[PDB]
């Protein structure tokens, strides 16, 4: 399987009370994307196929600089588990700007 | 007694300067919610009755994705101590509204 | 690891054998689903994975009027011996809106 | 809370209506212990609280020609169900001594 | 002198991104209004006049359930130190107006 | 285990036999109501815990002309010695409207 | 080199998921401000020459009293690597025009 | 495969300046010695065969109680990796001579 | 029941590689010792009866200055669970001293 | 901070007055100490700092044909209210050594 | 120390003495750019420091019609070997682009 | 302990028989107040506790045509030595109002 | 007074079980010794004269390499409290003997 | 994780298409053995895993007089590209024995 | 400079009471001993040169299986700093003959 | 960063100009060397690195009948100003090798 990009994002709508927010390791691939706890691989968190998914900004914050872009499935009220859009936090737009034209390259296009 | 449903929430509006927010491990019962520090129940941090309890949605964050509902006493201006509501937070939209599905076999009618 | 929710919720199919329809204890975390006789849980009769569990309806017949819902296995032809479905039942419609949304925390999804 | 040891046991006076003398897979704690079908722990048969819980021994009858020892309550008549006395039987008196030795670590007396 | 009152209350613009927020407990006399580090005020952190204080509400949140009320000086432009004025956090509105009868009893009126 | 409020108060109802009605130093926390001799806690008169305790108004007599609540025990007769209620003192009737708060947070109601 | 002011400050738009914001040793001089892990300044983080630097204002937070300024690259899109801007957070506004006025000294003049 | 016992051991001499002792679990089969992070066996730390070993006592300590045996390999000059042989603690005399008697099941007698 | 005494005493052989050693507050009457997490008594950890019991010295160290006395059971083998003997750990030869008189009063006299 | 000992001990001079010599609950901390009515800690009659205090003994009358030691203050001539040294007593000598040892733990060293 | 993108690029400006333009797995962090023969990173062919590094465009030409750009030593001749750039391809424009953002997360700036 | 501010300052009233007007570089905490003779602090001429200090204004003379402040000890006489107030010099009116502005930071009021 | 020493010692007899051994910045002058818990000498734990103290070589150890010497009270069973000698510990031979030679200063001789 | 040893080792079977026998520098972790051009560690020529990995000796031949060991794929006919085994050779005997006890540590054991 | 290995070594008596034992990076040459923080070698502790260097066996422990050889100068009472000797800790008696080889290659014999 | 001693010494050769040979308060860290007016510490007369600073004796003369010792610089002629040597200057020979064992400790070597 060819890989499009790894990197590290932050999930930012996973988690909260249970644990903050914290990074994992990204694996884009033409069929899927898959996080990891790090780099390492050695132990994957969940893998989702980029079938039926797009991508869409979010403006949230208004305390600490962070930028927000969330993948979600057309065909279906939850992309993953109960959650309705899987929200990605990037530290610069430069960053946010730099994944949305890797996931173009998976077929996974704007809203 | 019959037990409706256990499950962890986030109670939002009590401790904060204290420590942050964490997670109850809660007990709902057709005659009252109980909250204990975790799912070995073997220490209680309180009973509250369901007697004349209402329940309303609660639209709050802007920063980290949140979900919150609270419980409110409609005979009294404060529900538990000095707090006018029990605010309890969940992950998703879906977790709520499965929530208060659960409180409405209590009795707990929305506001 | 940790626990989604707990509840009691009626197996509509145990052969007359065993006994009949009957109500259990079910635990439902991130990995497994669990029944025991009731809430003290000192007797487990299973314990189900929930990869590759999906969920079902069942249509409300005449004899068992009731609301329910089912589980099976997408790799194998019997989810639980030789039941090649497992039906929960609940008493409102409610109910089962409210367990498809904490199944849905597990990972299984409707077909 | 910590589990002190796991392994199999007979379980000497089981009555023909259930089956008749088995092995099964126990669980040991501080707190309880437990037997299942087997070491994957779908199926847990029973749990009995260690407390009040002592332990004595049962003759070798020419028959049932093996290693045997008993649990019992000292509160109660019946240890589990309608049973006086849980007998539990192994191979040899080394495996017996063994468990005895756990069984200490529990605070599980002898008679 | 006469002690009016001792409690706990967060100084929620002091610190930040030094430590957080945190508690101090404070001792308010007809004469002035000290903060140590605990109830065994065996360490203290400052002493602030009553003289020309007065006090007013402050709105601010929208994420986490809090009320506040700050201390300022009519005759200055700084309270203390450079700081505009002491921003005093309290868990709930009941506790807020305890604390504002309190202040009323050393000179302290609302602006 | 947290304190809540230090302050004096007067108690309204002693015996002339123990000298009259005095102002003590009361320190409430959580679980206890504790009053002392003075501020320096050096001589503890009694600590009644705040289980089961309820608070009421007592109305001003031209004689006694002040502001008075009381404390009594739901489930005794007597809440401290011979005494079937607790009766509180304060100058001015903010003060009496500040400590009721402060009793709400460790759970002693009015009646 | 003559150096103009060195102190705390916090970088608010930089870290985040990665660490919060902590703060950083500045040294101020006509030709760079540059950032070190402590004011031993045995460990520096970044050296950002003056040219072209122009200073702002930051209006964000409505939740913990914070005061931001930035300083941003007119002849470039990003000031240092992918960032718009330089944040720099204080405490108080008395300390942010304190700073401005120091950076005037290094021509670092206002937008 | 038939599993003998499943328990807590401390292995002591493999690590201490890495960090310190810690405790692993342990699950003896008949052809082998297997230890585990913990009992969730999620995560295997080492498999070794019981061929060719014995096991002998090792009185080490004068500082804090502590009971000592070790595996070691009769054909090998190192039983594990580059170790002599593996050191296993406990914490009663009596757990040494339960564990001692569950090896003698695997034919890893004393020397 | 008349209480001799209270104090904190470290149980020099109950744990080790599971945590260090602790400290337990003690509390001694004419019929039992019981130790509890801390002074507040909320959490108790085991109550030893003092019947058969006699007490001896224990020379251990050479590594940290530390002063040992062991409680044992003359009818017994393990005084609890599988321990031999109750190892008390005090600071010093004089507390040590201080302690074997009050065991004395308990009819807990020297070997 | 930490609290050295608890016991019962007989103040052996109080005045007839306020009833005569009386057996009350002793904690002794390395900064103060206290004595209650009781062991429930209701009722604190007093509380001494150890600064300053020494002990000494008492002469065994006739009359008090017991076991008597004193603490008084050497910069001070009452130690407590109008006594010039507060007299202690205990059944056996045992009993004071066992106290004078804890005494030198808090620094009340003899004269 | 922390990875910044993993992805596959072709170098291509390799000569044909070692093979020609080829597609290498690309490593950058904050520190280093590292390129191995595949994913599997078990070849590393080199390693740039990314200090004086900087990035410069490559135009299009007809026997070359892809899109690329280049890095270049400002203080050396040659930044890899006798290269005096290295030339990285992409398929389209976008992944060019994409690359360029995560290069200045690492500092290198373009021409 | 955490230091405020550091920079040049010009101690406009130092007598010539030590020198005459000279620049030195000052260390403020919330603590002291440090001047050395350069910034590589190697000889530090003197430290001033920022307790009962305060600051004045000093009039441009003719003669002196710069901008002055002076510290002044509300308590003593002369502040350093014999000087009845330590006066600094800045080249411009904003570089006065900064370092007015980190005084007010530790303490040090304006009379 | 005359300061004839300052610097780190660990005390090694006093804490243990408390929490571990902890060094401490120690003062010698001709008078007496004293501890603190840092060299900012604001928090004294103790002052010990030195009249009527010697000093001795302890050998302790065969574990971790360090070097004991303690003072003693030649007229007193305890030199401090209830401890027997004061036990120091240095990390090498020299620093002892250069210990052992500031005492000489102070009138402190080996015994 | 952790790396067990770094050296330099002579490849003594390379192809003379490729070169010959060379020094490489050889980094051997738990996991992995990998050699790279020179201590720099720019350049990685290849990455062993070190499961079923063995060891064994070559016999010193006249012509290649020197000391050498080789490793070998258990399960594997060429360990590297088209190697049967990997022949890796020292100056000295003690060099290779050196080794060797490296390698016991990463679980490659002699054949 | 030709390096003769790298690896990790505990230092045994350099620290004690400051921070236990750690581990520290050592790279051996035929010119030095150096030691690093950890293997990135971006932090030097210390290099020692091998001149007039010796190395011998050391015998210590009897609580936890350890094995020490130590550097010393010959020339020299004190080896490095005020140490007469630098201890060197391995986990087995395979690494320490491991690194005494390597040692030999640059000329440090042993004793 | 740690202080090792600290502790009064005469620098013997100070020039007449400045006044003649003084006692001053040295602090000895692992980096540097200072000295002070006295033991406030408010003056700080010089501060030397510690690097490449050695110590020698120097000749008990007649007239300076005192015992001295000297720093100086390997690399520069003048250690301190225009001094070639720092002579270091105490009452007996004893302090003299006292301070000697804590040069060692910061480094500082004989000649």
């Amino acid at each position: 399987i060819l890989v499009i990009r790894k990197g590290w994002l932050t999930i930012n709508n996973i988690g909260i009370m249970k644990g903050g927010s914290k990074e994992y390791w990204f694996v884009l691939t033409a069929e899927n994307l898959s996080w990891y706890k790090d780099d390492e691989e050695k132990e994957k968190k969940y893998m989702l196929s980029v079938d039926n998914l797009k991508l869409r900004d979010v403006e949230k914050g208004f305390m600490s600089s962070k930028h927000i872009f969330a993948l979600f499935n057309t065909e279906q009220r939850n992309v993953y588990k109960d959650y309705r859009q899987l929200e990605l936090a990037c530290e610069t737009q430069e960053e946010v700007d730099s994944w949305k034209a890797s996931f173009l390259r998976a077929g996974v296009y704007p809203e």
